């Protein structure tokens, strides 16, 4: 037996996890580190983020003042169809689950 309890402190050492209960197959979770960015790289460099955003960042920021925004650790999974899903979250099931493997 594994709880999502020892999967997550699992996943929070690097490993990839999964629960077998899952109707997807083939499927895991991981998790992406944390980062602490510069302000102007995220205005004028990251292709990741909506211009929506990027303008509320420069218009807090201004591409200037040492300044740096804290992206946090995160969870995600590599879906059955193989895409990535940036954000995964866990069920009622999933937390309250014991049936959590190690996948690496
Ligand atoms: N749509 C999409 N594209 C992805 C994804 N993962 C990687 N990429 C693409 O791969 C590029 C390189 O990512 P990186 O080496 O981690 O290099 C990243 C990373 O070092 C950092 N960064 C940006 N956003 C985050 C974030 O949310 N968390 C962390 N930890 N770092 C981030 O900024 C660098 C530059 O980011 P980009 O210019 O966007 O450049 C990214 C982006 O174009 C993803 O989940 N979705
Ligand atoms: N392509 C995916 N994109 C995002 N997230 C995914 C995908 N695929 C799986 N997940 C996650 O794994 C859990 C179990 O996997 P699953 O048993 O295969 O899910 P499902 O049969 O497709 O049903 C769907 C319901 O499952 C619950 O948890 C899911 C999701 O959090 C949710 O509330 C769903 O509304």
């Amino acid at each position: 037996s594994m709880t999502f309890g020892q999967a997550l402190e699992s996943l929070k050492r690097g490993h990839l996890v999964a629960r077998k209960g899952w109707n997807g197959k083939g499927m895991f979770i991981f998790m992406r580190p944390e980062d602490s960015l510069p302000t102007n790289m995220i205005v004028n460099q990251v292709k990741s983020l909506p211009e929506s955003f990027k303008r509320w960042v420069a218009n807090n920021h201004g591409d200037s003042e040492t300044d740096r925004i804290k992206f946090t650790a995160y969870l995600c999974m590599k879906a059955a169809d193989g895409t990535i899903v940036n954000g995964w979250l866990a069920s009622q099931t999933d937390m309250l689950a014991n049936d959590w493997v190690i996948v690496e």
